[PDB]
């Protein structure tokens, strides 16, 4: 994502006097992507066990 | 600029008595050519000010 930021000021007038300008300044911003994971296993005689109940 | 000087007179006329010729002979003169400048700034808000009087 970004920024914009623009900056600038005034002054008093007068005919040769110099001239002011604006400008601006831009920033990004960043996050980061985090993965997890899970599995699992199962046996052949805990499995027929634990169908008992 | 030119000046021409022409040049001839008469001999009095006569048959088979010769013919007087003229001529001329010119002359030249030059000058410089000076040049000079000047200026005005006039700013937008001392416009305004002389217009009022």
């Amino acid at each position: 994502q970004g920024i914009v930021e623009p900056a600038g000021t005034a002054v008093e007038y007068g005919d040769h006097t110099n001239i002011p300008l604006t400008s601006w300044n831009a920033n990004f911003e960043r996050r980061t992507i985090v993965r997890g994971e899970l599995g699992m296993m199962v046996g052949t005689l805990e499995e027929g066990r634990a169908s008992a109940i």
